[PDB]
C-alpha cells in the first residue's frame, strides 16, 4: 500500500469518536485519523492560501491556512519523517467532493526541497499559471487544466476525485545526510452556492509509484483506501 504524509483541509462530517466537530486543518501520518488538528474557518467564494514546512533537525511539521484580511489558523506535529517516508518521494495535491455543487480550483503552487550531505542539493518549482497540456504534472482521476490557466482538481459542470503530482522524484533523505528540509505553498478557490459544503483538499507526499486507491473518495481525500 502507499505511504502517505499529508496536510488536509477537511469539511466532511467526521464520524469517529475523538474527531473535530468542525471544518478543520489537520496533519496526517499514514492514516486518515489526523495526528493534530485546528479549526478551519472556511470561506467559499474567497481565495485561500496554505503554507507547509519541515526540517530534519527541528523535526516539526507545521502548516498555516489563511484568507485575505482574516486571521490565520496553524497546526504543528512533532515527527521524524525519515522514520515514515522512503528516501525518494513524489509530492502532489488532491481533492474530493461530496454530494454538493462545488469546484476545487488551484491558482498557484510552489515547492522547495534541500538536502545536505559542498553547497546543498536542491529542487524548486513554481506554477503561477497552469498550461493546457502540462507535461511536468501527472494528472490522475478527474483533474485537468482549463483555458484560464487554472488547475481544476475535481469535475466542473458530484462525487469527484482528482490529483496532480510533480513529475520528478524528490530526494528527501540519504544515509550520509546532515539536514534536509522542504517548503510548499498553494492557493485555492472553492466556489459553491452553499456556504459550508462538504469538501476536501490536500498537499501530500508519497512513494513515487502512488496512485488513487480504490474506494478513496469523499472523506478519504483520494489518499487512503480505508479509515483505519
Ligand atoms: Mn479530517
Amino acid at each position: 500500500a502507499d505511504t502517505i504524509v499529508a496536510v488536509e483541509l477537511d469539511s466532511y462530517p467526521n464520524t469517529d469518536i475523538g474527531d473535530p466537530n468542525y471544518p478543520h486543518i489537520g496533519i496526517d501520518i499514514k492514516s486518515i485519523r489526523s495526528k493534530s488538528t485546528a479549526r478551519w474557518n472556511m470561506q467559499t467564494g474567497k481565495v485561500g492560501t496554505v503554507h507547509i514546512s519541515y526540517n530534519s533537525v527541528a523535526k516539526r511539521l507545521s502548516a498555516v491556512v489563511s484568507y485575505s484580511g482574516s486571521s490565520s489558523t496553524t497546526v504543528s506535529y512533532d515527527v521524524d519523517l525519515n522514520n515514515v517516508l522512503p528516501e525518494w518521494v513524489k509530492v502532489g495535491l488532491s481533492a474530493t467532493t461530496g454530494l454538493y455543487k462545488e469546484t476545487n480550483t488551484i491558482l498557484s503552487w510552489s515547492f522547495t526541497s534541500k538536502l545536505k550531505t559542498a553547497d546543498a542539493n536542491s529542487l524548486h518549482f513554481s506554477f503561477n499559471k497552469f498550461s493546457q497540456n502540462p507535461k511536468d504534472l501527472i494528472l490522475q482521476g478527474d483533474a485537468f487544466t482549463d483555458s484560464d490557466g487554472n488547475l481544476q482538481l475535481t469535475k466542473v459542470s458530484g462525487n469527484s476525485v482528482g490529483r496532480a503530482l510533480f513529475y520528478a522524484p524528490v530526494h528527501i533523505w540519504e544515509k550520509s545526510a546532515v539536514v534536509a528540509s522542504f517548503d510548499a505553498t498553494f492557493t485555492f478557490l472553492i466556489k459553491s452556492p452553499d456556504r459550508e459544503p462538504a469538501d476536501g483538499i490536500t498537499f501530500f507526499i508519497a512513494n513515487t509509484d502512488t496512485s488513487i486507491p480504490s474506494g478513496s473518495g469523499g472523506r478519504l481525500l483520494g489518499l487512503f483506501p480505508d479509515a483505519n
